[PDB]
């Protein structure tokens, strides 16, 4: 149960030292940040801690793929420090380095409301347990060293505090290697759990589901346990050009086709009638001459057919009426992948248009939860982030919760 974890609410951190991992990985273009958005994310955690009287709150994040070496001059979180300190409005101490006795001895006893940042714990392969040499060749951390790691990252604080959701999929050192009795998510990590909780374990019905994206081969195992919980699915994207060719024989000219996928597609519908799932799939679409965002626009519907040497990059008026009455029906929404390429604004109206009926649905008390990555950015484009229920912060992590699996940075938590 995802709803039984520790959270950093129903943690005494009164006079104690608090090693807090957060999601500081921002967006550079090389000597600036573009999006502090996840910087921003982090301060209710941070600003709790010390309201609440904490005696310091160490910050460890990671930020690039600097792949086990140090990376200073690509990767380091120096820039991160400088912008929290104007959001925080406190002074924030920078350290050249995660791990050592120089880091231990200032993290042993800091002045009072401390606030301390860790530089990039992927400088160190410790941290993922595996990375590359100067050379680019493949190098296997050592068992003895992460043991060394781990031991030091537990000595910067008395109690932990997990915030980075977006890690949470992966059993890196900064996850499941800090040994302190007391293993809290933070607040962001508290909503990440109450709202998938509900989209695996008490849903509000009907629950419907809206699958989006490219390729059909990877999300396989998120439709099957979807289906097993749903009681509607859209299927749009690149993804539905694989189901409309093999169930109703359309002409898909040069549109995405997914071989892999394509053979287990009756199979799919076929467990979706079986739970009396609903399947709801474009009727219509917009069509261009090329993958470009200038490319000439067509427009075809199922019955036509898209022409050879064009292919689907969105949906079109008539499946977004369709799109628009599940929406109306549902009670609690699931979203992941847009409904067409929302990247270029000329095949990104399917994909706007059912945000604003999400919205909509919103406002009179539907629960809408946007997975992270893409379809998670559609929500910053157009500033919708505010409209609906929840906008996951993890990409990744929210793809293999919603698979199924047990997440490792979760499961490390304590309960209650
Ligand atoms: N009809 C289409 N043809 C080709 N590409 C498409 C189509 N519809 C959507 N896409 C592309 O699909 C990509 C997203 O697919 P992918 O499988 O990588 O992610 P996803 O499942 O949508 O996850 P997220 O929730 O992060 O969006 C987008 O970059 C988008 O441009």
């Amino acid at each position: 149960s995802l709803s039984n974890k520790l959270t950093l609410d129903k943690l005494d951190v009164k006079g104690k030292r608090v090693v807090m991992r957060v999601d500081f990985n921002v967006p550079m273009k090389n000597n600036q940040i573009t999006n502090n958005q996840r910087i921003k994310a982090a301060i209710p955690s941070i600003k709790f801690c010390l309201d609440n009287g904490a005696k310091s709150v160490v910050l460890m994040s990671h930020l690039g793929r600097p792949d086990g070496i140090p990376m200073p001059d690509k990767y380091s979180l120096e820039p991160v420090a400088v912008e929290l300190k104007s959001l925080l409005g406190k002074d924030v101490l920078f350290l050249k380095d995660c791990v050592g006795p120089e880091v231990e001895k200032a993290c042993a006893d800091p002045a009072a409301g401390s606030v301390i940042l860790l530089e990039n714990l992927r400088f160190h392969v410790e941290e993922e347990g595996k990375g590359k040499d100067a050379s680019g060749s493949k190098v296997k951390a050592d068992p003895a060293k992460i043991e060394a790691f781990r031991a030091s990252l537990s000595k910067l604080g008395d109690v932990y505090v997990n915030d980075a959701f977006g890690t949470a999929h992966r059993a890196h050192s900064s996850m499941v290697g800090v040994n302190l009795p007391k293993k809290a998510g933070g607040f962001l990590m508290k909503k990440e759990l109450n709202y998938f909780a509900k989209a695996l374990e008490s849903p509000e019905r009907p629950f419907l589901a809206i699958l989006g994206g490219a390729k059909v081969a990877d999300k396989i195992q998120l439709i099957n346990n979807m289906l097993d919980k749903v009681n509607e699915m859209i299927i749009g994207g690149g993804m539905a050009f694989t189901f409309l060719k093999v169930l109703n024989n359309m002409e898909i000219g040069t549109s995405l086709f997914d071989e892999e996928g394509s053979k287990i597609v009756k199979d799919l519908m076929s467990k979706a009638e079986k739970n009396g799932v609903k399947i709801t799939l474009p009727v219509d679409f917009v069509t261009a001459d090329k993958f470009d965002e200038n490319a000439k626009t067509g427009q075809a519907t199922v019955a036509s057919g898209i022409p050879a040497g064009w292919m689907g990059l969105d949906c079109g008026p008539e499946s977004s009426k369709k799109y628009s009455e599940a929406v109306a029906r549902a009670k609690q929404i699931v979203w992941n992948g847009p409904v067409g390429v929302f990247e270029w604004e000329a095949f990104a109206q399917g994909t706007k248009a059912l945000m604003d009926e999400v919205v909509k649905a919103t406002s009179r008390g539907c629960i809408t939860i946007i997975g992270g990555g893409d379809t998670a950015t559609c929500c910053a484009k157009w500033n919708t982030e505010d409209k609906v229920s929840h906008v996951s912060t993890g990409g990744g992590a929210s793809l293999e919760l919603l698979e199924g699996k047990v997440l490792p940075g979760v499961d490390a938590l304590s309960n209650v």
